[PDB]
């Protein structure tokens, strides 16, 4: 283990909106919310360029019984059986559900699972969100 | 004074992808590249969320071993029963976990639990999605 | 009379790995055996379980291109929005599907509800675990 | 696909008590429940002889805050990477947590992790449960 400690100039008026901010949240102090952007800006890049495996969940909300939206998720959804791990269901009310999917692999594999998923008629909300493995960040 | 020096420390494999790929963008020096990412940041956690009824997701990874996340992250949920649903769990690596927490309520008690979450000692990422259950 | 005799229709590929191990086992034919799975059946159905608070998970599997069974699962699921929490599902593998659905409530309904998710056509196998979330 | 139809005889008053069950139960027919039994009878010689993959859950209570179950569980999981697909987590109250486990691999593995899962001291109540993948059944 080694830290390496180094200065940095940030514009006063900015610098006085972030500490605001990041003690609104939660977070204790500057530094974990400066490590924190540099570890998220570190993952997108990991999404960008590179074969590298990353992780990331694609949550959705549709109501399964408008057409055929629920034969075609699960029929897409097991065209990737290797990058799906799982996915959590909830039954929102009578007719809307709220399910989000948990994938592991290939950057650009997951983000055409997610513009497959997401553009389907029948998903009314939808994201993918682009998070890492863990294994690369410390 | 229109600029602020400061000093942080953080860790050397951290610090040296950092550098490799600012380097690459074409950024003169460090301050550059966190200023963007800074206004950035506070540009996302500006945006007004309301307070209808939302239903959501709270992405994270972490190592479970690390400080207290564990214990903390389970605390923290314990205190919210009735907004949070269900959490998944994967076991990415020896150390590493993907956690995915279910959530609905107000759009602002939500945004809130979330913030809390994200900014845990231990938590490495991680994002809320958060959707209306309505029409597209 | 002190026994019924009946016809039943089984795709082959089951009825020929269900002979080959009644043959192991020893059972002279196929009335030995099925008879067996009865009472066994009988007496894992007639056990009492109350009416106290529970919580539990059900968990199945199926071919989800089989019939209405995830068109009739999801309508069935939807009707009980108080007492299931929420599902994980797996896709084992082109077709199949494991589910796993948590649920929460008296244990008379919970039981009910089991049994009705359980018993729906295309359903290939599943089992309904409740528990006390009291002391060991 | 061939169906092979075949007759049985059975005790008539077991005959007249499954039938009451499996109409009670919510099943539509006597042939439906016992091609059930046989698809159970036949899962569970999978368990019991064999390499071949089954599938199963483990379903677990405890409270998070007594001694170090919650540290005890993650190391038992994470050691099995390969099995364990996945968790679903739900706060029943303050104290107590369900969690169901699924996996995947071979029967003995399985049960060897139910069995450490289980006979932890924190973990209040449990269950195995054997199920299939599915593939070798319809
Ligand atoms: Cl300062
Ligand atoms: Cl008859
Ligand atoms: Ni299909
Ligand atoms: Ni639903
Ligand atoms: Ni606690
Ligand atoms: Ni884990
Ligand atoms: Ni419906
Ligand atoms: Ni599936
Ligand atoms: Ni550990
Ligand atoms: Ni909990």
């Amino acid at each position: 283990m080694e830290l390496i400690r180094f200065s940095i100039s940030i514009p006063s008026k900015l610098l006085e909106k972030f500490d605001q901010i990041i003690e609104e949240i939660g977070y204790e102090n500057r530094s974990e919310a400066i490590r924190d952007l540099i570890r998220d800006f570190i993952i997108r890049h990991e999404w960008e360029v590179g074969n590298e495996e990353v992780a990331g969940t694609i949550t959705i909300v549709y109501n399964h019984d408008e057409g055929d939206v629920v034969k075609a998720l699960l029929d897409l959804q097991h065209e990737y059986l290797d990058e799906i791990i799982s996915s959590l269901h909830v039954h929102m009310d009578e007719h809307n559900c709220l399910e989000v999917i948990v994938v592991k692999g290939e950057a650009k594999k997951i983000k055409m699972i997610a513009d497959k998923l997401l553009s389907l008629k029948g998903v009314k909300h939808g994201k993918l969100v682009m998070t890492s493995t863990g294994k690369e960040l410390v």
